[PDB]
């Protein structure tokens, strides 16, 4: 079964999902923020329960909340948006690339003592009994990487998690970053055991070279196209770029390892961000409903077949997170 913020589902009501989306996002430091940017729930609850009710019109039954622990993770509002709209949703244990920010912490602790079994400890906990107190449980484990290299303290992470993942069956997600270091978590993650038919290394769109994903798919893992809509950002591809990589793996007959996401922040913690006029195009297609209206039908008319396509959004979902 899948372990969601409302209780334990089974893998065949799981139905279309959506893995790697944010239901609220606060980069680190935001909580710094908060005399003039503090949380206004009511207006949360309304947005992200309004952006619910867009999914379940278009047949997703299912999002994977992919939000670190530092990054403002909420299971108790996910819950709440859960319970409003009938919306299951998956959150996670795990902690931000660092990389990143609010790192201090347990790079801290790893330099006093066994970092790593006082993370697998979090990650158990969080998966097996709950988080804060409030017996809501994480149903993946979030683990995220820098550009150049899988950095020791992010391998403290990588080990904690592939020992719960041994002991639980859970689920491992990850971040890239810039397109790189895939086959190296790939690789990471199985040499420890972890079971790669568990595994959805994340942010693979973000490579343009298909022989970047092959090489990760050899590890027996699935990889996620998970930014769809977020175009030439910061040296993200546009979703023309990523189609056509995507057209040539299915061709090669990977779509029993492909999944497909936005990586989309519904609503923003800390004070409102004006996106400049410049960067209006690199977000416009950025939010949960794009994948459903352009990608699908767009893949389709490709060529992609109603099996591929279902077999992306629902029967790896079932089998990975299920
Ligand atoms: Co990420
Ligand atoms: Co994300």
């Amino acid at each position: 079964t899948a372990q969601t913020v409302t209780g334990a589902v089974a893998a065949a009501q799981l139905g279309a999902t959506l893995p790697h989306e944010h239901v609220i996002f606060g980069l680190p430091g935001y909580a710094g923020d908060v005399t003039l940017g503090p949380f206004d729930h009511a207006a949360a609850l309304a947005s992200c329960t309004e952006t619910a009710r867009a999914l379940l019109a278009r047949g997703i039954q299912t999002v994977v909340d992919a939000t670190p622990n530092n990054c403002g993770r909420n299971p108790a509002f996910l819950r709440e948006v859960s319970e409003a709209t009938g919306l299951q949703i998956l959150c996670a244990t795990g902690f931000f690339y660092e990389g990143g920010g609010a790192t201090t912490y347990f790079k801290f602790r790893a330099s006093l003592g066994d970092a790593e079994s006082e993370i697998y400890e979090m990650m158990r906990t969080e998966v097996t009994e709950g988080i804060a107190g409030t017996g809501i449980r994480a149903g993946v484990i979030k683990l995220a990487s820098s550009r150049d290299a899988i950095t020791p303290y992010e391998q403290l992470f990588f080990r904690a998690a592939a020992r719960v993942q041994r002991e639980t069956g859970v689920p491992i997600i990850t971040h890239t970053q810039d397109g790189q270091q895939g086959p190296q978590q790939a690789e990471l993650l199985t040499s420890l055991g972890a079971d790669p038919a568990r595994i959805m290394i994340g942010h693979m769109d973000g490579n343009t070279d298909p022989a970047y994903h092959r090489e990760t798919l050899r590890h027996g893992v699935s990889i996620a196209f998970d930014r769809i809509g977020l175009q030439g950002m910061l040296g993200t591809p546009t979703d023309a770029e990523r189609l056509s990589v995507l057209t040539t793996l299915l061709g090669e007959g990977y779509a029993d390892r492909l999944l497909l996401s936005h990586d989309s922040i519904w609503h923003w913690l800390g004070r409102p961000l004006a996106i400049p006029e410049a960067a209006l195009p690199a977000v416009k297609d950025w939010h949960p409903l794009h994948i459903s209206d352009d990608i699908l039908p767009d893949l389709r008319r490709r060529g992609i077949t109603e099996e591929q396509v279902g077999q992306m959004t629902v029967g790896n979902p079932a089998r990975l997170f299920g």
